[PDB]
Protein backbone atom coordinates (compact mmCIF):
# COMPACT_ATOMS: atom_id res chain seq x y z
CA UNK A 1 0.00 0.00 0.00
CA UNK A 2 3.00 2.31 0.39
CA UNK A 3 2.87 5.00 -2.31
CA UNK A 4 5.19 4.28 -5.29
CA UNK A 5 7.08 7.41 -6.40
CA UNK A 6 8.19 5.88 -9.72
CA UNK A 7 4.67 4.74 -10.62
CA UNK A 8 3.21 8.10 -9.56
CA UNK A 9 5.80 9.99 -11.64
CA UNK A 10 4.55 8.06 -14.70
CA UNK A 11 1.05 9.56 -14.35
CA UNK A 12 -0.14 12.94 -15.63
CA UNK A 13 -0.02 15.64 -12.91
CA UNK A 14 -3.82 15.66 -12.74
CA UNK A 15 -3.88 11.91 -12.02
CA UNK A 16 -1.16 12.13 -9.38
CA UNK A 17 -3.46 14.45 -7.43
CA UNK A 18 -6.33 11.94 -7.57
CA UNK A 19 -4.00 9.14 -6.41
CA UNK A 20 -2.90 11.11 -3.35
CA UNK A 21 -6.32 12.55 -2.45
CA UNK A 22 -7.13 9.75 0.02
CA UNK A 23 -3.73 10.00 1.73
CA UNK A 24 -4.20 13.74 1.88
CA UNK A 25 -7.56 13.46 3.65
CA UNK A 26 -5.92 11.52 6.48
CA UNK A 27 -2.78 13.71 6.64
CA UNK A 28 -5.06 16.72 6.94
CA UNK A 29 -6.34 15.32 10.28
CA UNK A 30 -2.86 15.03 11.82
CA UNK A 31 -0.89 17.91 13.33
CA UNK A 32 2.39 19.21 11.85
CA UNK A 33 4.56 16.89 13.98
CA UNK A 34 2.47 13.84 13.08
CA UNK A 35 2.55 14.73 9.38
CA UNK A 36 6.36 14.83 9.52
CA UNK A 37 6.40 11.57 11.48
CA UNK A 38 4.13 9.92 8.90
CA UNK A 39 6.27 11.02 5.92
CA UNK A 40 9.45 9.76 7.58
CA UNK A 41 7.66 6.45 8.05
CA UNK A 42 5.85 6.02 4.76
CA UNK A 43 7.78 8.06 2.20
CA UNK A 44 11.10 7.00 0.50
CA UNK A 45 14.56 8.20 -0.53
CA UNK A 46 16.56 10.77 1.34
CA UNK A 47 14.64 13.41 3.22
CA UNK A 48 15.42 17.07 2.72
CA UNK A 49 14.05 20.36 4.02
CA UNK A 50 14.12 23.62 2.16
CA UNK A 51 13.71 27.17 3.47
CA UNK A 52 13.92 30.68 2.07
CA UNK A 53 14.73 31.92 5.58
CA UNK A 54 11.99 34.52 5.34
CA UNK A 55 9.85 36.15 8.08
CA UNK A 56 8.53 32.97 9.78
CA UNK A 57 11.19 30.47 8.68
CA UNK A 58 12.26 29.58 12.24
CA UNK A 59 9.06 27.53 12.74
CA UNK A 60 9.38 24.94 9.98
CA UNK A 61 13.15 24.72 10.53
CA UNK A 62 12.92 24.05 14.27
CA UNK A 63 9.91 21.72 13.93
CA UNK A 64 11.35 19.40 11.26
CA UNK A 65 14.93 19.48 12.52
CA UNK A 66 13.70 18.47 16.00
CA UNK A 67 12.08 15.31 14.56
CA UNK A 68 14.82 14.60 12.00
CA UNK A 69 18.15 15.87 13.42
CA UNK A 70 20.77 16.95 10.83
CA UNK A 71 18.30 16.75 7.97
CA UNK A 72 19.86 18.49 4.94
CA UNK A 73 18.55 22.08 4.77
CA UNK A 74 18.54 23.42 1.23
CA UNK A 75 19.10 27.13 0.86
CA UNK A 76 18.93 28.67 -2.59
CA UNK A 77 21.18 31.71 -2.52
CA UNK A 78 20.13 33.87 -5.46
CA UNK A 79 23.00 36.24 -4.70
CA UNK A 80 20.43 38.99 -4.10
CA UNK A 81 18.97 38.21 -0.64
CA UNK A 82 18.59 41.07 1.84
CA UNK A 83 21.70 41.41 3.95
CA UNK A 84 19.43 40.74 6.99
CA UNK A 85 18.47 37.38 5.54
CA UNK A 86 22.11 36.35 5.19
CA UNK A 87 22.80 37.19 8.86
CA UNK A 88 19.49 35.47 9.77
CA UNK A 89 20.63 32.33 7.97
CA UNK A 90 23.97 32.46 9.79
CA UNK A 91 22.23 32.97 13.12
CA UNK A 92 19.55 30.25 12.69
CA UNK A 93 22.06 27.78 11.28
CA UNK A 94 24.19 28.17 14.37
CA UNK A 95 21.27 28.25 16.84
CA UNK A 96 19.30 25.22 15.55
CA UNK A 97 22.48 23.47 14.43
CA UNK A 98 21.18 23.16 10.85
CA UNK A 99 22.82 20.84 8.35
CA UNK A 100 22.79 23.73 5.82
CA UNK A 101 23.34 23.00 2.10
CA UNK A 102 23.76 26.23 0.14
CA UNK A 103 23.15 26.04 -3.60
CA UNK A 104 23.63 28.83 -6.08
CA UNK A 105 23.56 29.66 -9.76
CA UNK A 106 26.22 28.21 -12.09
CA UNK A 107 28.02 31.58 -12.06
CA UNK A 108 28.11 34.67 -9.89
CA UNK A 109 25.50 37.42 -10.02
CA UNK A 110 28.04 39.81 -11.57
CA UNK A 111 28.74 37.25 -14.29
CA UNK A 112 25.00 36.79 -14.91
CA UNK A 113 24.46 40.53 -15.26
CA UNK A 114 27.44 40.79 -17.63
CA UNK A 115 25.79 38.18 -19.86
CA UNK A 116 22.10 39.13 -19.66
CA UNK A 117 21.75 42.51 -18.00
CA UNK A 118 19.30 42.87 -15.10
CA UNK A 119 16.85 40.09 -15.93
CA UNK A 120 14.32 41.16 -13.27
CA UNK A 121 13.87 44.37 -15.29
CA UNK A 122 13.03 42.56 -18.51
CA UNK A 123 9.35 41.68 -18.19
CA UNK A 124 7.90 38.23 -17.72
CA UNK A 125 10.54 36.38 -19.79
CA UNK A 126 13.43 38.02 -17.95
CA UNK A 127 11.99 37.19 -14.53
CA UNK A 128 11.35 33.66 -15.79
CA UNK A 129 14.99 33.25 -16.92
CA UNK A 130 16.24 34.81 -13.67
CA UNK A 131 14.27 32.28 -11.58
CA UNK A 132 15.47 29.46 -13.76
CA UNK A 133 19.12 30.39 -13.18
CA UNK A 134 18.87 31.34 -9.51
CA UNK A 135 16.10 29.12 -8.08
CA UNK A 136 14.97 26.31 -10.39
CA UNK A 137 18.30 25.06 -11.70
CA UNK A 138 20.00 25.09 -8.25
CA UNK A 139 17.10 23.37 -6.43
CA UNK A 140 16.83 20.59 -9.02
CA UNK A 141 20.59 20.03 -8.74
CA UNK A 142 20.27 19.90 -4.93
CA UNK A 143 17.49 17.29 -4.94
CA UNK A 144 19.64 15.21 -7.29
CA UNK A 145 22.94 15.56 -5.44
CA UNK A 146 21.24 14.85 -2.09
CA UNK A 147 19.37 11.83 -3.52
CA UNK A 148 16.09 13.28 -2.29
CA UNK A 149 12.80 11.44 -2.66
CA UNK A 150 10.89 13.34 0.08
CA UNK A 151 11.05 17.08 0.45
CA UNK A 152 9.69 19.14 3.38
CA UNK A 153 8.81 22.81 2.88
CA UNK A 154 7.27 25.39 5.19
CA UNK A 155 4.50 26.68 2.90
CA UNK A 156 1.21 27.90 4.36
CA UNK A 157 -2.15 28.28 2.60
CA UNK A 158 -2.72 31.76 4.00
CA UNK A 159 0.41 33.32 2.46
CA UNK A 160 0.11 35.69 -0.55
CA UNK A 161 0.38 33.02 -3.26
CA UNK A 162 -1.78 30.53 -5.19
CA UNK A 163 -1.43 28.29 -2.14
CA UNK A 164 -4.94 28.53 -0.72
CA UNK A 165 -5.71 24.93 -1.77
CA UNK A 166 -2.31 23.29 -1.28
CA UNK A 167 -2.54 19.75 0.19
CA UNK A 168 -0.12 18.31 2.76
CA UNK A 169 1.37 15.89 0.20
CA UNK A 170 2.08 16.33 -3.52
CA UNK A 171 4.57 15.38 -6.16
CA UNK A 172 6.82 18.16 -7.40
CA UNK A 173 10.15 18.10 -9.25
CA UNK A 174 9.71 14.36 -9.39
CA UNK A 175 9.68 13.88 -5.58
CA UNK A 176 7.10 13.86 -2.75
CA UNK A 177 6.66 17.35 -1.34
CA UNK A 178 5.36 17.55 2.28
CA UNK A 179 3.93 20.71 3.84
CA UNK A 180 3.59 20.00 7.62
CA UNK A 181 2.32 23.45 8.61
CA UNK A 182 0.23 24.04 5.49
CA UNK A 183 -2.77 24.91 7.67
CA UNK A 184 -1.14 27.11 10.31
CA UNK A 185 -2.42 30.63 10.80
CA UNK A 186 -0.45 33.59 12.10
CA UNK A 187 -1.58 33.00 15.68
CA UNK A 188 -0.24 29.48 15.71
CA UNK A 189 3.04 30.65 14.15
CA UNK A 190 3.50 33.29 16.84
CA UNK A 191 2.67 30.91 19.65
CA UNK A 192 5.18 28.43 18.32
CA UNK A 193 7.94 31.06 18.11
CA UNK A 194 7.16 32.33 21.64
CA UNK A 195 7.08 28.83 23.11
CA UNK A 196 10.35 27.69 21.64
CA UNK A 197 12.33 30.87 22.15
CA UNK A 198 12.47 31.72 18.42
CA UNK A 199 12.02 35.01 16.59
CA UNK A 200 10.72 36.43 13.32
CA UNK A 201 13.21 37.49 10.63
CA UNK A 202 14.79 40.88 11.70
CA UNK A 203 13.13 42.77 8.81
CA UNK A 204 9.68 42.03 10.27
CA UNK A 205 10.46 44.82 12.75
CA UNK A 206 11.18 47.16 9.85
CA UNK A 207 7.71 46.50 8.48
CA UNK A 208 8.49 43.86 5.85
CA UNK A 209 5.47 41.61 5.23
CA UNK A 210 7.72 39.27 3.25
CA UNK A 211 11.30 39.19 2.04
CA UNK A 212 13.15 37.70 -0.90
CA UNK A 213 15.59 39.43 -3.22
CA UNK A 214 16.45 43.07 -3.11
CA UNK A 215 17.77 45.12 -6.06
CA UNK B 1 68.68 15.21 -11.23
CA UNK B 2 64.98 15.99 -11.70
CA UNK B 3 63.92 18.59 -9.12
CA UNK B 4 62.10 17.09 -6.09
CA UNK B 5 59.05 19.15 -5.10
CA UNK B 6 58.67 17.44 -1.71
CA UNK B 7 62.32 17.96 -0.79
CA UNK B 8 62.22 21.57 -2.01
CA UNK B 9 59.04 22.26 0.01
CA UNK B 10 60.96 21.20 3.14
CA UNK B 11 63.49 24.04 2.68
CA UNK B 12 63.10 27.65 3.80
CA UNK B 13 61.86 29.92 0.96
CA UNK B 14 65.29 31.55 0.75
CA UNK B 15 66.96 28.17 0.19
CA UNK B 16 64.44 27.07 -2.43
CA UNK B 17 65.54 30.07 -4.50
CA UNK B 18 69.20 29.04 -4.27
CA UNK B 19 68.32 25.46 -5.29
CA UNK B 20 66.50 26.63 -8.42
CA UNK B 21 68.98 29.35 -9.42
CA UNK B 22 70.95 27.07 -11.76
CA UNK B 23 67.79 25.75 -13.45
CA UNK B 24 66.60 29.32 -13.78
CA UNK B 25 69.78 30.44 -15.56
CA UNK B 26 69.16 27.85 -18.29
CA UNK B 27 65.39 28.47 -18.51
CA UNK B 28 66.15 32.15 -18.98
CA UNK B 29 67.94 31.28 -22.26
CA UNK B 30 64.95 29.47 -23.75
CA UNK B 31 61.94 31.15 -25.36
CA UNK B 32 58.41 30.98 -23.91
CA UNK B 33 57.46 27.86 -25.91
CA UNK B 34 60.65 26.05 -24.90
CA UNK B 35 60.16 26.98 -21.24
CA UNK B 36 56.68 25.44 -21.35
CA UNK B 37 58.05 22.39 -23.15
CA UNK B 38 60.79 21.99 -20.53
CA UNK B 39 58.35 22.20 -17.58
CA UNK B 40 56.04 19.62 -19.15
CA UNK B 41 59.07 17.38 -19.49
CA UNK B 42 60.87 17.92 -16.20
CA UNK B 43 58.22 19.05 -13.71
CA UNK B 44 55.66 16.75 -11.94
CA UNK B 45 52.01 16.39 -10.92
CA UNK B 46 49.12 17.77 -12.89
CA UNK B 47 49.74 20.89 -14.91
CA UNK B 48 47.46 23.88 -14.56
CA UNK B 49 47.30 27.37 -16.02
CA UNK B 50 45.82 30.38 -14.32
CA UNK B 51 44.68 33.69 -15.78
CA UNK B 52 42.98 36.83 -14.54
CA UNK B 53 41.75 37.44 -18.10
CA UNK B 54 43.11 40.98 -18.00
CA UNK B 55 44.37 43.24 -20.84
CA UNK B 56 46.94 40.86 -22.40
CA UNK B 57 45.60 37.51 -21.17
CA UNK B 58 45.05 36.09 -24.67
CA UNK B 59 48.83 35.59 -25.11
CA UNK B 60 49.62 33.24 -22.24
CA UNK B 61 46.31 31.40 -22.73
CA UNK B 62 46.84 30.73 -26.44
CA UNK B 63 50.56 29.93 -26.03
CA UNK B 64 50.23 27.34 -23.24
CA UNK B 65 46.98 25.82 -24.46
CA UNK B 66 48.55 25.28 -27.91
CA UNK B 67 51.36 23.19 -26.35
CA UNK B 68 49.16 21.49 -23.73
CA UNK B 69 45.61 21.15 -25.17
CA UNK B 70 42.77 21.11 -22.61
CA UNK B 71 45.05 22.12 -19.77
CA UNK B 72 42.86 23.16 -16.80
CA UNK B 73 42.51 26.96 -16.80
CA UNK B 74 41.91 28.34 -13.33
CA UNK B 75 39.81 31.46 -13.12
CA UNK B 76 39.26 33.08 -9.75
CA UNK B 77 35.92 34.85 -9.93
CA UNK B 78 35.92 37.39 -7.11
CA UNK B 79 32.32 38.26 -7.94
CA UNK B 80 33.47 41.82 -8.69
CA UNK B 81 35.16 41.59 -12.12
CA UNK B 82 34.30 44.22 -14.74
CA UNK B 83 31.36 43.09 -16.83
CA UNK B 84 33.74 43.33 -19.86
CA UNK B 85 36.02 40.77 -18.27
CA UNK B 86 33.18 38.30 -17.83
CA UNK B 87 32.23 38.60 -21.53
CA UNK B 88 35.97 38.42 -22.40
CA UNK B 89 36.26 35.18 -20.45
CA UNK B 90 33.21 33.78 -22.24
CA UNK B 91 34.60 34.84 -25.60
CA UNK B 92 38.18 33.55 -25.08
CA UNK B 93 36.96 30.31 -23.53
CA UNK B 94 34.90 29.61 -26.62
CA UNK B 95 37.53 30.82 -29.12
CA UNK B 96 40.59 28.99 -27.71
CA UNK B 97 38.46 26.10 -26.48
CA UNK B 98 39.73 26.54 -22.90
CA UNK B 99 39.22 23.85 -20.28
CA UNK B 100 37.98 26.59 -17.88
CA UNK B 101 37.76 25.87 -14.14
CA UNK B 102 35.97 28.68 -12.32
CA UNK B 103 36.56 28.95 -8.58
CA UNK B 104 34.91 31.37 -6.22
CA UNK B 105 34.58 32.31 -2.58
CA UNK B 106 32.78 29.98 -0.17
CA UNK B 107 29.70 32.24 -0.33
CA UNK B 108 28.32 34.89 -2.63
CA UNK B 109 29.50 38.50 -2.65
CA UNK B 110 26.17 39.64 -1.19
CA UNK B 111 26.60 37.15 1.66
CA UNK B 112 30.17 38.36 2.26
CA UNK B 113 29.06 41.98 2.43
CA UNK B 114 26.23 41.05 4.82
CA UNK B 115 28.82 39.51 7.15
CA UNK B 116 31.75 41.93 6.86
CA UNK B 117 30.63 45.06 5.05
CA UNK B 118 32.71 46.30 2.11
CA UNK B 119 36.11 44.88 3.05
CA UNK B 120 37.97 46.81 0.30
CA UNK B 121 36.98 49.99 2.17
CA UNK B 122 38.48 48.87 5.46
CA UNK B 123 42.18 49.63 5.15
CA UNK B 124 44.98 47.12 4.82
CA UNK B 125 43.36 44.41 7.00
CA UNK B 126 40.07 44.57 5.12
CA UNK B 127 41.76 44.28 1.72
CA UNK B 128 43.84 41.43 3.13
CA UNK B 129 40.72 39.55 4.32
CA UNK B 130 38.95 40.28 1.02
CA UNK B 131 41.84 38.75 -0.98
CA UNK B 132 41.94 35.78 1.34
CA UNK B 133 38.24 35.03 0.76
CA UNK B 134 38.10 35.83 -2.96
CA UNK B 135 41.57 34.95 -4.31
CA UNK B 136 43.78 33.01 -1.89
CA UNK B 137 41.29 30.51 -0.49
CA UNK B 138 39.77 29.65 -3.92
CA UNK B 139 43.15 29.26 -5.69
CA UNK B 140 44.56 26.98 -2.98
CA UNK B 141 41.40 24.85 -3.19
CA UNK B 142 41.78 24.70 -7.00
CA UNK B 143 45.42 23.54 -6.90
CA UNK B 144 44.34 20.84 -4.43
CA UNK B 145 41.23 19.66 -6.27
CA UNK B 146 43.11 19.59 -9.60
CA UNK B 147 46.08 17.74 -8.05
CA UNK B 148 48.43 20.40 -9.38
CA UNK B 149 52.19 20.16 -8.96
CA UNK B 150 53.13 22.57 -11.81
CA UNK B 151 51.39 25.87 -12.34
CA UNK B 152 51.76 28.17 -15.37
CA UNK B 153 50.97 31.88 -15.05
CA UNK B 154 51.28 34.77 -17.49
CA UNK B 155 53.21 37.23 -15.28
CA UNK B 156 55.67 39.67 -16.83
CA UNK B 157 58.53 41.53 -15.13
CA UNK B 158 57.57 44.85 -16.69
CA UNK B 159 54.05 44.99 -15.19
CA UNK B 160 53.28 47.39 -12.29
CA UNK B 161 54.15 44.99 -9.47
CA UNK B 162 57.15 43.76 -7.45
CA UNK B 163 57.83 41.44 -10.38
CA UNK B 164 60.91 43.10 -11.86
CA UNK B 165 63.14 40.23 -10.65
CA UNK B 166 60.77 37.27 -11.03
CA UNK B 167 62.52 34.11 -12.34
CA UNK B 168 60.97 31.66 -14.82
CA UNK B 169 60.63 28.95 -12.14
CA UNK B 170 59.77 29.21 -8.44
CA UNK B 171 57.90 27.41 -5.72
CA UNK B 172 54.66 29.00 -4.59
CA UNK B 173 51.66 27.61 -2.71
CA UNK B 174 53.66 24.43 -2.40
CA UNK B 175 53.93 23.84 -6.19
CA UNK B 176 56.30 24.80 -9.04
CA UNK B 177 55.22 28.07 -10.61
CA UNK B 178 56.34 28.64 -14.24
CA UNK B 179 56.29 32.04 -15.96
CA UNK B 180 56.95 31.37 -19.71
CA UNK B 181 56.62 34.99 -20.87
CA UNK B 182 58.22 36.56 -17.80
CA UNK B 183 60.59 38.53 -20.05
CA UNK B 184 58.20 39.69 -22.77
CA UNK B 185 57.85 43.40 -23.42
CA UNK B 186 54.81 45.16 -24.85
CA UNK B 187 56.12 44.96 -28.40
CA UNK B 188 56.43 41.20 -28.25
CA UNK B 189 52.94 40.92 -26.72
CA UNK B 190 51.42 42.99 -29.52
CA UNK B 191 53.22 41.07 -32.24
CA UNK B 192 52.01 37.81 -30.76
CA UNK B 193 48.37 39.01 -30.65
CA UNK B 194 48.58 40.33 -34.24
CA UNK B 195 50.16 37.15 -35.55
CA UNK B 196 47.68 34.78 -33.99
CA UNK B 197 44.53 36.77 -34.62
CA UNK B 198 44.01 37.66 -30.94
CA UNK B 199 42.98 40.90 -29.26
CA UNK B 200 43.52 42.89 -26.08
CA UNK B 201 40.78 42.90 -23.41
CA UNK B 202 37.91 45.23 -24.61
CA UNK B 203 38.57 47.77 -21.83
CA UNK B 204 42.03 48.52 -23.30
CA UNK B 205 40.15 50.59 -25.89
CA UNK B 206 38.47 52.53 -23.09
CA UNK B 207 41.87 53.48 -21.73
CA UNK B 208 42.27 50.88 -18.97
CA UNK B 209 45.95 50.18 -18.28
CA UNK B 210 44.90 47.19 -16.18
CA UNK B 211 41.69 45.63 -14.92
CA UNK B 212 40.63 43.63 -11.90
CA UNK B 213 37.66 44.26 -9.64
CA UNK B 214 35.33 47.16 -9.91
CA UNK B 215 33.23 48.58 -7.03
Amino acid sequence: SKLDLNALNELPKVDRILALAETNAELEKLDAEGRVAWALDNLPGEYVLSSSFGIQAAVSLHLVNQIRPDIPVILTDTGYLFPETYRFIDELTDKLKLNLKVYRATESAAWQEARYGKLWEQGVEGIEKYNDINKVEPMNRALKELNAQTWFAGLRREQSGSRANLPVLAIQRGVFKVLPIIDWDNRTIYQYLQKHGLKYHPLWDEGYLSVGDTH
